[PDB]
């Protein structure tokens, strides 16, 4: 079950970088480019990370539980790029910008700390860590965030309420799977815990990827002269 | 005596974190908010550093030598950022801020492999090629940075003499620890080495990111219209 | 035969620092300050690489395959400044700079996994991952590199060509030489693919480093006023 969504994973990250690779090259306009360009890098990273974890690489057992590490490694870049995905589209200021990126950085590295410690209490503990690091992210990205971009696109409120509300709905349930998994309380087991990462993976992805550059081309819409 | 110091970290770097985060929050003006923001992270950086060293993590016994790795990873992050605190303070120019970073990053790289290094002579090869990074940051600092600073604040060059005094003071401390230290001499114990890092990271985090606080009012007093 | 390929590595890469540091230390004029910095870095980088080759380090037996692993580390910090001596000096945009550099990125993450992999077949998949992460650059670079190089300067485009020819002849011998080593084929002994990737390094460095100093003074002839 495993293996198979691991090739899943490469599968769909793959077409993803396809199909944003194109979109990249046939860009009218230096905006589109960069927007295109962002989302290539974040699915072409992604597509590197499964087909890793595919030929069975990037796995250690720590005393007895088997942890894939290499998922972190490739977070710790793909991720930043879906903060700039919002970030460009909402023209956000260089401290807000900074600090999502700080704040979204703290999260994967904690996250990480929290999966590879052997002692699984304080893996815990940065488990907690990591959580509040990613709700510095929620306050930011509802608060300053959004009033930014909403000031900046005052007729597109709507395009970054649906932005926001994917990105939070969608990364909140990264952390229910790693506490459903045998990072915390082992509830299924690792054939359907790479299922569901693969599918967020997937989703937080390819699937917002379409969704920055279909809200790139309302935002454009409602500011033509 | 190590594992009150290790906590004395993490409540000193905590309580930072806290009243920087605090500053950038209610921060009047993009200025201000990026110097919060920079000293915030420079602050909560270093509470996860003494947050895994206090847990016990971070450190390996290396050929029988106790050697706490985990500090060089986290001042590879929290030093460039103290650094960008005197840059953002100086407006220094694009070659000679990066130029201080590279230098600034070349002296922590090399001065985890003095500290991992198993032959200790290759170590103490690595400790003086680290302290001769350090000079040329030293160089830099007193000369292109000082003279840029000087250039843009004519009215304020006792500010920035105090900024790259309590800098060079405190930072030149950080070499004699380590010679001090069972990776040098082993002229002090663990914990008396563990106080002297701590009391130097709250010094240099804290402290100096009160510094460039006052030091920003100033300059900003001095250039009012 | 090998280490004193490596201290030729340390004495030459050495000598390149100074001399590029010198030139920096003395730049007239903005541009030539941060040409010549990019190139100070890429060369002290790389005596670090050599030094820490030279004494031993940065090497492990992986499955009775002697492995250097500290070479991918500190390339994926050098070539990037490389690729920025050629975006620096054709003022390319920021999409096209930022996608040289991932898929330069790309190109030495995966060849360090080709490298460290002990199933060479894996490691051998991530080879051609790897070659067309370069082909993608090389793409990037004859294409919308060269012409918006030959648009910024209708008059120089035989420095480009120059370059251009340089960087892609001297770049690609690096994956013949990883396919000769014991890395692929092990057709030459580990003296001999020592020795290649030394000169390899100091013509790539050293030598890219003056001929983009000479592109430089060339660009600023065809432009002076
Ligand atoms: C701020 C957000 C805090 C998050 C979650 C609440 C508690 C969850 C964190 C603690 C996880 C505990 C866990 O995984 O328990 C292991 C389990 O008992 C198998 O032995
Ligand atoms: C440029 C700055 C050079 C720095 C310091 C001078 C010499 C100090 C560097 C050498 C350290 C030697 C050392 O640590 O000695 C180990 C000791 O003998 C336990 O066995
Ligand atoms: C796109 C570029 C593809 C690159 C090269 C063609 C084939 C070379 C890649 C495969 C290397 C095979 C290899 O190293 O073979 C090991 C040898 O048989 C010792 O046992
Ligand atoms: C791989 C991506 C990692 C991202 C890490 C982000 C770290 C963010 C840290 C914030 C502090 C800096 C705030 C802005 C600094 C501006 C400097 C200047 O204007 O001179
Ligand atoms: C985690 C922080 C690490 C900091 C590393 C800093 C490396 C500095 C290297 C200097 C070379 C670059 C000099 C300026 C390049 C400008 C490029 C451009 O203008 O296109
Ligand atoms: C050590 C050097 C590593 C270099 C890695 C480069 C990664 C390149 C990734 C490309 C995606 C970003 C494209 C441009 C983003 C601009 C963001 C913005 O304008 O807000
Ligand atoms: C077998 C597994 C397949 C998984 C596919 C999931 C996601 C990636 C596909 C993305 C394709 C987008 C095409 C858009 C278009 O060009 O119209
Ligand atoms: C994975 C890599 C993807 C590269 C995509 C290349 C895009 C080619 C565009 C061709 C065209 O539309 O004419
Ligand atoms: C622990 C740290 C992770 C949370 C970081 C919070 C970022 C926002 C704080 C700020 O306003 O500067
Ligand atoms: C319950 C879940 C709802 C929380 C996630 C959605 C947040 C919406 C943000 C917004 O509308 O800007
Ligand atoms: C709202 C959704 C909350 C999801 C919470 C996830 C908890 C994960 C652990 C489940 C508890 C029982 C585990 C077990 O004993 O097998
Ligand atoms: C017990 C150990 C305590 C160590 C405390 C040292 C440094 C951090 C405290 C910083 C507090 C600054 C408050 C400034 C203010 O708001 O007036
Ligand atoms: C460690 C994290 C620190 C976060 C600080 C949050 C700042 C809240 C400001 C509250 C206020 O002043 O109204
Ligand atoms: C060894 C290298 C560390 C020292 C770096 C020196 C930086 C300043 C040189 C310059 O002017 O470009
Ligand atoms: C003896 C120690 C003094 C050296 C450290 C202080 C340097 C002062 C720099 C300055 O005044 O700009
Ligand atoms: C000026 C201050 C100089 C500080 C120098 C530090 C040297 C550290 C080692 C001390 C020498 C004796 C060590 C020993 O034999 O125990
Ligand atoms: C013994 C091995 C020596 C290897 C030397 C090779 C390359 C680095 C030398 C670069 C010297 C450039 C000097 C240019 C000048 O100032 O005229
Ligand atoms: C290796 C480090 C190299 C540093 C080079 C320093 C340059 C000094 C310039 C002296 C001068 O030309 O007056
Ligand atoms: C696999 C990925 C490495 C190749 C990256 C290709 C970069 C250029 C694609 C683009 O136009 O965005
Ligand atoms: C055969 C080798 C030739 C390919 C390498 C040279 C490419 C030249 C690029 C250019 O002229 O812009
Ligand atoms: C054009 C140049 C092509 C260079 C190709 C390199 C191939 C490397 C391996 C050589 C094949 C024989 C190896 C052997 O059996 O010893
Ligand atoms: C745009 C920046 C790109 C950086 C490189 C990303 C490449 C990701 C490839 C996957 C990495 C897998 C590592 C597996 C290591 C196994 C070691 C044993
Ligand atoms: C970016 C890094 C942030 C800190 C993460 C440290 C991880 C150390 C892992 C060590 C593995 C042995
Ligand atoms: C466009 C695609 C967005 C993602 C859809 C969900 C993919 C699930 C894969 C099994
Ligand atoms: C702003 C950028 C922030 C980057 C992340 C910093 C987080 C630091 C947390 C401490 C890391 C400790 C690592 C311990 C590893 C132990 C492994 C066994
Ligand atoms: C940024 C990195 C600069 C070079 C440092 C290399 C450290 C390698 C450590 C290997 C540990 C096994
Ligand atoms: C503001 C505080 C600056 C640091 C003072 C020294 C802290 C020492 C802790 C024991
Ligand atoms: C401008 C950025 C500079 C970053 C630091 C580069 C320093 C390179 C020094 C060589 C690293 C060698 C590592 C050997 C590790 C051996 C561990 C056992
Ligand atoms: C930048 C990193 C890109 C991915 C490379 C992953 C390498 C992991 C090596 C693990 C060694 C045990
Ligand atoms: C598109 C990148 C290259 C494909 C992966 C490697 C294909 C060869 C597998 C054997
Ligand atoms: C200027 C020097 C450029 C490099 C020449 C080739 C160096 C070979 C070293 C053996
Ligand atoms: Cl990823
Ligand atoms: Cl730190
Ligand atoms: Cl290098």
């Amino acid at each position: 079950m495993a293996q198979i969504w691991l090739w899943i994973g490469v599968i769909g990250m793959a077409l993803g970088s396809i199909f944003f690779g194109i979109g990249a090259h046939n860009a009218k306009n230096e905006r589109w480019k960069i927007l295109f360009t962002i989302n290539f890098f974040i699915c072409a990273i992604a597509t590197g990370l499964y087909l890793s974890m595919a030929l069975g690489q990037g796995r250690s057992v720590i005393a007895g539980r088997p942890t894939v590490w290499v998922r972190y490694i490739t977070w710790f870049l793909s991720t930043p790029l879906l903060i700039l995905d919002l970030t460009f589209l909402g023209k956000t200021s260089l401290p807000i910008t900074a600090s999502l990126l700080g704040a979204n950085a703290y999260m994967i590295a904690t996250g990480f700390v929290a999966t590879i410690s052997a002692d699984r209490t304080i893996g815990h503990i940065w488990y907690v860590v990591s959580c509040f690091a990613f709700l510095a992210t929620v306050y930011l990205l509802v608060n300053q965030y959004r009033k930014q971009a909403e000031r900046n696109y005052p007729q597109a409120k709507k395009v970054f309420r649906k932005l926001l509300s994917v990105h939070l709905v969608l990364w909140t349930l990264y952390p229910i799977v790693w506490l459903l998994g045998n990072t915390g309380f082992n509830a299924v087991n690792q054939g359907t815990e790479t299922m569901f990462y693969t599918i967020l993976d997937i989703t937080s992805k390819v699937g917002f990827g379409f969704l920055s550059l279909n809200s790139m081309h309302t935002l454009e819409k409602n500011t033509e002269s």
